[PDB]
């Protein structure tokens, strides 16, 4: 079961920002720059889609949600060095900061993707608690742009995503999410 906090399908969304569009070599932003950047990572992703469909069916969130991070936060490994963010305090696939979470497993492990995720559950819990007139919908795009900013960001529903980073987040990881539903996770 993967579906106890929403389905990405059912979330509107702008895609990314130019400013993760652009650094990327896109000359067009939104949800078809956000796809295109996810289709690019796909055969790379795809090294860890058994990991990736374990623990989802795990921790009851889909698949692709998990996929969508992981493009967006390490590029599914590629950007990273022995797991290592370049400035050194994101760690993994997902990029656990480890200011915040003292990071377990190894970079590339189930371990380790079951922690980013159990990291991304509390925050989809906690904005249902602060926000129960949203949707489930609702409270699993605000649990994605807080996995970045932190609940305190999530204010609203609109502006949700202003101050994470490119101030895209959400925006961007559930439209490559939607491009991996389409093709196996
Ligand atoms: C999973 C998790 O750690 N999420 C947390 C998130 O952290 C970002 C940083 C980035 C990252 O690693 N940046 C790269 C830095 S480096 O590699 O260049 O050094 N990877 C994480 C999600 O994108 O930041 C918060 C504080 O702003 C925490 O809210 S909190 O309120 O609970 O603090 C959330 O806990």
């Amino acid at each position: 079961r993967t579906d106890c906090y929403g389905n990405v399908n059912r979330i509107d969304t702008t895609g990314a920002s130019c400013k993760t569009a652009k650094p990327e070599g896109l000359s067009y932003c939104g949800v078809p720059a956000s796809k295109t950047i996810a289709e690019r990572d796909l055969k790379a992703m795809d090294r860890y889609k058994t990991i990736i469909k374990k623990v989802g069916e795990k921790l009851c969130v889909e698949p692709a949600v998990i996929a969508g991070i992981i493009s967006r936060e390490s590029h599914a490994g590629k950007v990273l060095k022995n797991g290592w963010g370049d400035r050194g305090n994101g760690f993994g696939l997902m990029q656990v900061d480890k200011r915040s979470h003292k990071p377990q497993g190894t970079w590339n492990g189930e371990v380790h993707i079951t922690q980013g995720t159990t990291i991304l559950t509390d925050f989809i819990k906690r904005i249902q608690k602060k926000f129960p007139s949203w949707t489930k919908d609702q409270q699993l795009k605000g649990g994605i742009s807080a996995y970045n900013a932190g609940a305190g960001n999530v204010r609203s529903y609109a502006r949700m995503d202003i101050g994470t980073t490119h101030d895209d987040y959400a925006n961007d990881v559930v439209a490559r999410a939607q491009y991996y539903k389409q093709h196996g996770y």
